[PDB]
């Protein structure tokens, strides 16, 4: 039905009211920093190698202590009722069936206790409020219903200016609700905040700066996603995929580093981790099969990815991810 | 209205004569310095900081002894009666409820001293003179009518080939005239003429050479701006922004480098100040917004950009100018 | 008739069936090797040298022991029966009259006795069979009916996701067989017993890493061919002629060194050789010649790269193949 | 009438048979090398400077101890009364009242005694022929007939494939003869005997290599002309103008350096010059002058580009071609 994710994106601006698709589709400014996300990916070609034992290749990692079919997890995408009316649990349930980590949004249209009872370990992306009392009390929430890391977003002070949303006078629907209530820039005191108010791991989401990624280790992130947020926020930000690479040798094996931004195939997966990523995050494409097709849609999406990845894997030589890891690439041209 | 400078533009293409549109759109020869001007802005991307303390972030600066709202000022651009009935006075009274210096130029419309009386305080641009003392006498004039800074053009021994011109036969109209008057090219000896006749600081448009940065921090300048003239005289001239970067760091702090050529957002403004700029030169969207809507309009196009500048510095991480200025970038491709 | 290859192409697309030209075109995934593999020729251009006596040029090489008339062969490709009902013999017969080497496929819809009776030294490409003994026995098959060279291809562990075989519902036709039978990915160890089991030189096809064909000197390989398998393979593996010259020279002359993917003129040989190859293969070209005039359209294409690869050695001043391997290129602009 | 050279090209597209249009403006094979002369010229911008000294801008120069009014001669260019009834005599009138020197091909239609008889101190073009005792006699008439350059080109041992020509199936009409006239490749041995025969200085037209610029030095010639002859000999054989400034570090000033392929304008000159020529040849844009105007067409096109010339080195600040060529520059994208 559905051969790569190019044929999902066609059938998801079929489905959606414009203005929903352009809310999905979009980034700030004058979307340059959207289209290097894609360029940056194709500009990297792999090295593979030949001839290696395959016998028992897995696309299997263990992140913060537990086990994902996939390097990957599903981005945090706020309101996802905009998309299909399962919203957010249609796309956890199918990522638990998956192995896929979830990434539950402090803005989410359904609560967060309800979207971890689906199961499947899922995490907590936070976004700092107000005052920091209800701030703690959202991550105290999180980590009662069973979120097994906090993703405390840090690239939002405020919102980057979505023109595709101004030009529509887009505004959110009256059935699409902030289900987790009834906001403040956030800065390394935060992060200490929430660091001591919590055992688990706390992800730093919008890490560009090879210097903010020491300083994230330092103050104790058990990870970081390199990541200019899709191209919605600082428009011109470099990609995450340019940084990755000094990221990680700054970093060091000080703790996870992840990366988002363009995923759009198995192949993307494998030169993210060429590059020395731990996993990616998928946000878009998600939502397209979510929209097509509810969660079974994204459970057709999670496992073309998954034959996508051990696909390239194979091919390229790795029977682990860890050997993924150890590949080398090449920039391209265009 | 307007969400960004691109829609400014079209609502001028509509309002204004062709043969009047091209006369301020065009470039020299090719148009290839014209173009080469967003090839370089769109080439840069900034690396981002996060969790800084963004309590009062300010745009503002501190530029030749005078506060200023932005990093910012508005270009010389003769003849601004072509775009609209009230010319240089509806852009220098929107510069000036703005907090942004605007250029008198030797070809106004209106006369200097009238343009300067609107308030706000105004920065003369000359173009020397057939003699020396026709020369000096406009200085004279410009600082007796209260001029803060002489904005000494260097980079027009004679204009450049303006191609859409001359294929239009397009002439200044019979309602648009020199008000200033009722021409040869410069040298450093002019330079020096000048620099003894006014106590104002000189600064010398159209520096593209390290080596003349150099000597025009030697010559008593104080600045320079770095410019090809939008691509208006030589075409081919490498563009500012290409420059910026070495000539920052050959001036080491001896004087304020400015920049111009293609600014036309928030973040562009950004990029610059990160390349090192103390603040830059906006020339056509300017005309763009006199000319769909004459002071109002101008007022709306400083006010949007004052927004995407403050936008694009916080979410950068940057509370002041001088931050960033201490942003790295990286080039990236088209 | 044809003075490019550019117009056979042209000619097979009216010829075959859309779902058999598309087999033949297509590559894996979104198809960024397929493309990358011409952009990286298009990138090389040559320095050629002046004033060289050119009185006997001579595009002949001695490659594994034997004379060839170009510094080529035709790839092996599989099912040419696909593009024309004399399918492998046609072209067969077709190379060994223009003097350069055929590669009989494992996968070839006539058997290899057969090719192979056509005379004209033919190589047999293998792919690694479910277990040893059927391996061993296709190399003792070729080795007996008279085959000059092993080319072990090393790339396919399972082949690609050609998409465009995907949503064409492409299967092989009922008339068109795997003519050799009444898989397995393949390791090292494979290799050796291959090399243990013939006296043949064993070339291995699909080469990208240096490291790799450093490993395949030291396995006693007699070359290597660097290949991404025409972009149908990994999607994203870099193009062999953009590793060609690192593996030229971590290779030190310890075997032969050649190159495929996206050879389309004698100019792109004469590139091929300039950056170290000692010969290329060409694959797709052959079968449009093929299928717009059967043996004689393939004998037309072989003479025209004949004379397009001399004319190419003469103007760049080589009177050997030898000599093209010493001028100097440059990379260029898209 | 013209403003710049692009608005001639298609005036003569219209004056001219297509087929002869396309012999005038084709390249070989895929015209790879065509296209990337422009490229080349486009990829380079200037570092002009500012405030000099431009009382007596002059573009002259000195060369082979002759005064030229530009640093630019016409190239030669074969069959000129393929293009205008007065062919060689109109552009050779031409060339002599602009002060431009003009070269007289060994494939004129006009006899080289003639076109010389113009006056205007022309060069004689030389092709080596089938035996040396013809080529040193062609050498003898044109020096005899006052001819002051003997320019051996050197790039043909025989024609690139001109496919535009291929597939026009287009042929010398009758009424266009080699009137120098009632071939084979040169070797330096033929360079040392044209030497041994006239007191000219002899320039050598298609080195590339920096060792064949060197080694022409040594060989005696007073010049060289960096060439890949416009993109119509050896497909894919880079650009003179990427060539240009290693030969002319190379050469270290042991003898003129002249450029050619892809000079549309006065930016054009200006750039080869700041990469280090003495000298351009022009060759296409003449010929399409010559097609829309004869002789005067010609006159237009050279006072033209004088005033470009002038124009571009007055913005650059270059009194002097000598100053030009001190003038750095910056490679740029596409
Ligand atoms: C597409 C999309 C991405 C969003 C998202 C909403 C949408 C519709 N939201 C929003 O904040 C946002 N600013 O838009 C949000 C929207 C509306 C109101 C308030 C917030 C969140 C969010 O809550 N908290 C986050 O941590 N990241 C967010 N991302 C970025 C995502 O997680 C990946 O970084 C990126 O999408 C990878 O790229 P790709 O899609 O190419 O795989
Ligand atoms: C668009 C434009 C730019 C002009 C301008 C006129 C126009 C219609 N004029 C003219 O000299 C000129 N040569 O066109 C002029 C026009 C007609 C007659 C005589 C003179 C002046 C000028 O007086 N004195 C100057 O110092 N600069 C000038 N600029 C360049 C401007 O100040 C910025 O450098 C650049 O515009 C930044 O680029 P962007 O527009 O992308 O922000
Ligand atoms: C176009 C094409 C290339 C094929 C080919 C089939 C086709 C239709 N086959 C296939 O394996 C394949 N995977 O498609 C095959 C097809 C269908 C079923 C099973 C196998 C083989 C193969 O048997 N054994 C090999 O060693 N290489 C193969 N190549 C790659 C070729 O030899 C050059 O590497 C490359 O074509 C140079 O590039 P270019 O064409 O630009 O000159
Ligand atoms: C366009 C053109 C260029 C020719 C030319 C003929 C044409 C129609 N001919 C031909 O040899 C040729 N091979 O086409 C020729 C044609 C037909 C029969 C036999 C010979 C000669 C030539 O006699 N002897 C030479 O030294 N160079 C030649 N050029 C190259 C020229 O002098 C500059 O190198 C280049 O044109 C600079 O580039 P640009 O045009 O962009 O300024």
């Amino acid at each position: 039905t559905y051969v790569s994710l190019a044929d999902l994106e066609r059938a998801a601006r079929d489905v959606l009211p414009g203005e929903i698709f352009d809310f999905l589709a979009g980034g700030s400014g004058t979307e340059a920093s959207l289209v290097a996300n894609r360029t940056a990916l194709e500009r990297v070609f792999v090295i593979p190698r030949m001839l290696r034992d395959l016998t028992d290749v897995t696309t299997e990692i263990d992140i913060f202590g537990r086990r994902a079919a996939l390097p990957m997890a599903v981005a945090p995408v706020a309101y996802q009722r905009l998309f299909h009316p399962e919203g957010e649990l249609a796309v956890a349930r199918a990522a638990r069936d998956a192995g896929v980590p979830y990434t539950i949004c402090t803005l989410s249209s359904v609560s967060l206790e309800e979207i971890a009872a689906v199961g499947g370990r899922p995490w907590f992306q936070l976004y700092w409020l107000r005052d920091e009392k209800r701030s703690l009390d959202l991550v105290r929430r999180a980590e009662d219903a069973g979120c097994e890391a906090i993703v405390f977003t840090v690239d939002v002070p405020w919102m980057g200016r979505l023109l595709r949303d101004m030009r529509n006078g887009f505004a959110l629907p009256e059935w699409v609700t902030a289900a987790n209530f009834d906001f403040a820039p956030a800065t390394w005191e935060s992060v200490e905040a929430v660091r001591a108010h919590t055992d688990l791991p706390v992800v730093l989401k919008g890490i560009l700066a090879v210097e903010d990624a020491r300083r994230a280790v330092d103050a104790g992130a058990g990870g970081i996603v390199v990541s200019n947020h899709g191209g919605r926020q600082l428009d011109g930000a470099v990609p995450g995929i340019e940084m990755l690479g000094e990221i990680v040798a700054a970093v060091s094996g000080g703790c996870e580093v992840l990366v988002d931004g363009g995923i759009r195939s198995g192949g993307d997966v494998l030169k993210a981790t060429a590059l020395g990523a731990s996993a990616v995050l998928v946000g878009r494409p998600v939502m397209w099969a979510l929209a097509a097709a509810g969660q079974d849609g994204v459970r057709q999406l999670l496992e073309l990815l998954a034959e996508e990845v051990r696909d390239a894997m194979g091919l390229a030589g790795c029977e682990s991810v860890g050997a993924a890891r150890r590949l080398n690439t090449k920039l391209g041209v265009v």
